[PDB]
């Protein structure tokens, strides 16, 4: 690969996460680029198993999907990617920074996400692993997709039940995660199905359950996310569709829209 570098290039200068699969850490490239920088344990994993991630994002480039930018091959590896400033959306919608955001800020992220969620429809790829703890954050409200340790090209509470059950995952069961991720943005973060256990849920959503309109949330938003979450994976919207409506959706379907305490 062209994307090989040398490791005198790589400055790791403050640790941000720890795992089983290694470490991330924020860095420097070239004494002038800021980067995000992948360690695996040579141990722990196979050296094959990390590099996918790796190897998907190779194809893929779109301005809403975290960006490659180099790789070191050999044992230990290093994985280089664009450094999103601001963390998880979830850390966000969590933090100081929740207090502050009103639904129109919410949309717009909506709106990003579906964007880079839109690309990988086009070119046929699957996430697997939509939710708001695999979005990052950059300034200015970017946000972008990550995380493609599982995305190919073909957590039960973001998964839905024919990929849960029977494996079937599709781009449509990444438009079931997609309504699981406005509920996150719209709660401000919060787990969802409060109160339920993972087995509870398999059952519920099963029978027909769907989690209710959020405090303050417009009821046409919560339709999209009743349309994410039909039961039959082919009557679901398309990220096309999502990205288009929730992009025009103050002045299409909300243009009344008041502010108020908390959305
Ligand atoms: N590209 C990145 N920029 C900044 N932080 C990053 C990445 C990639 N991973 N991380 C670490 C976060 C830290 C918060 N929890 C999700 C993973």
């Amino acid at each position: 690969d062209a994307w090989e570098i040398p490791r005198e290039s790589l400055r790791l200068e403050v640790k941000l996460g720890q795992g089983c699969f290694g470490e991330v850490w924020m860095g420097t490239w070239n004494g002038t680029t800021r980067v995000a920088i992948k360690t695996l344990k040579p141990g722990t994993m196979s050296p094959e198993a990390f590099l996918q991630e790796a190897q998907v994002m190779k194809k893929l480039r779109h301005e809403k999907l975290v960006q490659l930018y180099a790789v070191v091959s050999e044992e230990p590896i290093y994985i280089v990617t664009e450094y999103m400033s601001k963390g998880s959306l979830l850390d966000f919608l969590k933090g100081e920074m929740g207090k502050y955001l009103r639904l129109p800020q919410l949309v717009d992220m909506a709106a990003q996400i579906a964007s880079g969620m839109a690309y990988v429809e086009r070119m046929n790829y699957v996430h697997r692993d939509l939710r708001a703890a695999n979005i990052l954050v950059g300034e200015n409200l970017v946000c972008k997709v990550a995380d493609f340790g599982l995305a190919r090209l073909i957590p039960i509470k973001w998964t839905a039940p024919e990929a849960a059950l029977y494996g079937r995952f599709t781009i449509k069961s990444d438009v079931w995660s997609f309504g699981i991720l406005l509920t996150e943005l719209t709660t401000k973060g919060r787990v969802p199905y409060p109160g339920m256990v993972n087995r509870e849920v398999l059952d519920q959503v099963e029978r027909g359950y769907r989690m209710p309109c959020p405090p303050e949330c417009p009821e046409s938003l919560h339709d999209l996310m009743c349309q994410c979450w039909r039961k039959d994976p082919e009557e679901r919207p398309t990220f096309e569709y999502l990205q288009a409506f929730l992009e025009d959706y103050f002045t299409s379907t909300e243009p009344q829209y008041q502010p108020g305490e908390n959305l």
